[PDB]
């Protein structure tokens, strides 16, 4: 049936909330200094992209992919790769929408930072919470009604 | 034997994928989903006597829960990981036949997931599904 429709979009964030919540938990328990570099590298790129958010798309996906790689679980990275088009459709639709309200992108940036600090700090439940919050808020900014 | 580390990563991933699916199914299941899960449980109940195709009926049970999410990406990922599922399930079920009343204990773990989903209790569903994988990982002496 093809996969750009809004039911699709709600399904993507629905799946992300589980998959990326779990991945953040494992990452907080298993991340090495290389993983943290990969996450901070993506954040720094996003910080420079706050003014113009269509280049932010790849850096946004890249931040979440690094979180998946920080699980040290071979299967998690593959699932995110297998879903890369769905990730893009969700991340792209959202970053367009949030450039509409002033400063909203700076606010979304801190949703990412919150996931990074929790994973740095070693706290799995804090990491899972922050990751499910970036997504819940992203879906709610899009009125998806999960 | 030397594949403990890879079975643990499968069970690790299943725990997040299937916990989330079971909670989703508890919210969205319909009467067709219930029948599909219940028929699978009945097939697994019969396989206590004859072990043939028990792996397929176990997997068909977890696949049915994924269908009951009514989110197409849960089914795709489980189909995508079918080979990993088969290797874990078949490893676990042969190991479980080795101890006398073990496979009946496992059958109750499956039932408990269906019961939570039938009740429409997503937190209960999520815990039932992950307890099943945890205990299955314990039975295999893996260390998440
Ligand atoms: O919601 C936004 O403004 C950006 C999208 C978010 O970063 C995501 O990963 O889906
Ligand atoms: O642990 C067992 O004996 C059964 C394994 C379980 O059904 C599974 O889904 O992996
Ligand atoms: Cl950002
Ligand atoms: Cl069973
Ligand atoms: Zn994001
Ligand atoms: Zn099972």
């Amino acid at each position: 049936a093809g996969l750009d429709d809004r039911e699709q979009l709600a399904s993507v964030y629905e799946l992300r909330m589980e998959l990326e919540g779990g991945a953040a938990a494992l990452a907080a328990r298993r991340r090495n200094a290389t993983d943290l570099a990969a996450m901070a590298e993506a954040l720094a790129a996003l910080e420079a992209n706050l003014d113009h958010p269509e280049q932010g798309v790849e850096h946004d996906i890249a931040f979440h992919v690094a979180i998946a790689a920080a699980t040290h679980n071979r299967y998690y990275q593959d699932l995110l790769q297998y879903l890369n088009l769905q990730l893009r459709l969700a991340v792209s639709t959202a970053r367009t929408n949030s450039r509409r309200q002033e400063g909203l992108t700076a606010v979304v940036h801190q949703e990412h930072v919150a996931v990074y600090d929790a994973i740095l700090a070693g706290d799995p439940d804090r990491a899972r919470l922050a990751a499910t919050r970036h997504l819940q808020q992203a879906a709610s900014r899009l009125r998806l009604d999960l």
